[PDB]
């Protein structure tokens, strides 16, 4: 398959079966990076992705896109001796759909007993009849692990937002396949992961829930953005609008209550010599400490609390809005936003690949694909003929290109 | 270093130095699946995460303890020989805070030309004066992507949380480096890579924002957790509490529009065919979606709605408070939360290894070590003599187990 040779993954071979962000983001990682990426949308419908009017041109670019019936009669039997030149194969169903529909890992490492299988689901491969085969989506995930009841403000949960828990769950799958595929390099046998979305953000929730697990009570939400346990640290407003910072170690409180009034507290039982972080709630003088904070803010520009905390080694940043990022100096230096080429050959304006690979660095090379636009490639190259081909397509068990 | 053969990443061995999350997720998640991880903290001051009660317990699991002044004297040349039968080396710092101490990438690939280098930073490692040698945490990053601006209600913005982008990020880190080890057991050469945190966020956060790059304009924050564009998704109250569901795909918007009293509106010039999505802003009859279908979920319950929704094929969840899952029977069968024996000799609660790895599943061989707990260990294994590790902790260089 025509492709530049760049990034530490080059000449991997990617195939995976999903739509949306989670399993699609896991596969489409590897093609920012250089591998080879087989993206498979169903013969009949295209993946949901595509309703959205920007974004895809962005979490589809580098891919390959196959169209094929994976399922049915010879569609099947393509799907798996494609699956015998293949590293990896990232699937995202409810629960153990391609088991249950006779794809089983066996019979996949039949055809490849090197192959790297991910499987991404809400609830896992096995589990209850109750929930191993439900349908998930990012905020399913959110509420069943915890994650969603943990965010927003006192009153009111909310889900992370943007589709937070479909890239924690895709980010996932992306390293598991890796770490899987060092272990096949390493002992040279196939490997199966079950991701359970669920499982996923059950474990990035657990900073205040291990808390609960051994003893302790759950944290509240936040306040108005700020730290349901930790004085100093999230939003806070300066007099021309909202910043965030981090209070934390000895050498910042101490010269940070120095500056708000609150020098006195230091030494004493409560607040002693090494102290590096400040609990609101256990603290008599928690609730002091924010509203001498706020009023010391309050009198000072952002510029001004910006150059003060520097001095001090203190973290913080201005809130940036969304037009306020393509023309930061840091952005514009690092080229963090970048321009491409789609296939229409139209300009698009996104994100750079990230993070900066510095001897193999990453590329963009090709702008997202048309629904079924590589299809006729791939079944050549994988040795299907012009006419063998051509009745797959007749057949409705594959789409050609438009 | 004595530990059990388990898991996809066996006989990898990984150093991390940095504090909190971000840094040591990224190295720690290498424990989780077999690696050999040292946790490197400073010789005078503890890795922060030692000042909360319970998560440390988890998050600092598997790992050995090294306690090392890494940029003084022979605390140096100590760290540099590590790094001579180091795999892969995470490190997280204020920009590039080891290059202007000395240790350069060409100093580390002296010693091991191999070895995979992952710099994690807020802003990466070359930029601006302004920004590169920022201090920075989760919140800061949040702020600086614009991920942080997307998060909260209508009215409030707020932090994703708990600490979302320090998860991000670490899980990148560890993405990146195995992507990377995956060159260098194909080429032979070693790579230096630059995780910015806001660039990692930026990444997480381009869903919508892609619009506002190519044209368009940005979304507003969610209303009370429903989702800014799509009608039908996010958090809704049924008579006996909340769940999400997601309304999404010809049929589920079909059947549901039937069931709220909606049927009328199929067929429409706004609703043809095959509508998979339903645009709340666009649509005349956006709110009165919403209108019905609150309407309609606050006359049943949310088993009644589930039972509907699994016929429809419809996502949709309870949400769980954190006291909900440890008896939720898929939490159950799955073993998703789990108990293990702390270094002190306590029994711990949390989390199980994610994901499940098929053949090699990871395990819970160790408990968080101490602060130096392993240094004699590490520095006699290294090669330093009894009294030449003495004379490390005699000059500060060093701290041994308690
Ligand atoms: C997202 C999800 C709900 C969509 O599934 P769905 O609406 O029920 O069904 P799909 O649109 O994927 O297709 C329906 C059926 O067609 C099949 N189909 C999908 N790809 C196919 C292929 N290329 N060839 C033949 N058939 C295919 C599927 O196996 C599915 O099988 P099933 O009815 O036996 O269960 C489901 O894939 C899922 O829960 N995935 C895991 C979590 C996830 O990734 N969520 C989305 C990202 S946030
Ligand atoms: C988190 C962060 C602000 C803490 O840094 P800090 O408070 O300024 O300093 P540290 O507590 O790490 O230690 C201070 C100095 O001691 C040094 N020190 C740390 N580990 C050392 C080692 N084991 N041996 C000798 N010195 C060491 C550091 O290099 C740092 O050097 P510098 O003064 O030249 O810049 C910083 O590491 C950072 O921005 N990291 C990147 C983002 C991140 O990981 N954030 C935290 C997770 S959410």
């Amino acid at each position: 398959l025509p492709m530049p040779k760049f990034g530490p993954l080059a000449g991997l071979r990617v195939v995976f079966s999903g739509i949306e962000i989670a399993g699609p983001f896991a596969g489409q990682m590897f093609a920012e990076w250089g591998a080879e990426v087989i993206w498979i949308e169903n013969v009949a419908w295209a993946d949901t992705i595509r309703v959205q009017p920007n974004y895809p041109q962005l979490s589809r670019r580098n891919l390959h896109a196959l169209s094929l019936n994976i399922f049915k009669d010879e569609g099947r039997e393509a799907f798996l001796k494609l699956m015998e030149t293949t590293d990896i194969f990232i699937e995202a169903s409810k629960g153990p759909a391609f088991a249950r529909r006779g794809i089983t890992d066996e019979v996949l490492w039949q055809h490849n007993p090197k192959l790297v299988i991910a499987h991404l689901s809400g609830f896992g491969q096995y589990g209850t009849e109750e929930y191993t085969n439900l349908p998930a989506y990012n905020t399913i995930a959110q509420a069943f692990s915890g994650y969603l009841i943990q965010n927003g403000d006192v009153d009111q949960p909310m889900p992370a937002f943007p589709y937070t828990a479909a890239y924690f769950s895709g980010l996932t799958a992306t390293t598991a396949a890796l770490a899987a595929l060092h272990k096949v390099r390493e002992t040279g046998k196939g490997e199966s992961i079950d991701i359970a979305m669920y499982e996923v953000m059950l474990r990035m929730g657990q900073y205040f829930m291990m808390d609960y697990f051994n003893g302790g009570e759950m944290c509240p939400r936040m306040s108005k953005g700020k730290d349901p346990y930790y004085a100093g640290c999230g939003l806070y407003k300066c007099a021309d609008g909202y910043i965030v910072m981090e209070l934390v170690g000895i050498t910042q409180i101490e010269e940070c209550f120095k500056d708000i009034g609150l020098a006195h507290l230091l030494g004493t039982p409560e607040i002693p010599e090494g102290t590096q972080l400040i609990h609101r709630i256990e603290c008599p003088y928690g609730p002091l400490v924010e509203e001498k904070l706020d009023a010391w803010l309050a009198t000072h520009t952002i510029a001004e609390v910006k150059e003060r905390f520097a001095e001090l080694n203190i973290a913080c940043a201005k809130v940036l809005t969304v037009p306020e990022l393509e023309s930061n100096p840091q952005y514009v230096a690092r080229e963090s936003i970048t321009q491409w080429q789609t296939m229409d050959g139209r300009t698009c304006k996104g994100p750079n690949i990230m993070p900066k690979f510095k001897n193999n660095p990453g590329q963009i090379w090709r702008g997202m694909p048309s629904h079924g636009m590589d299809t006729a490639a791939i079944l050549k190259n994988i040795g299907y003929s012009e006419n063998d081909i051509q009745e797959l397509v007749s057949k409705g068990l594959a789409k050609v290109e438009d």
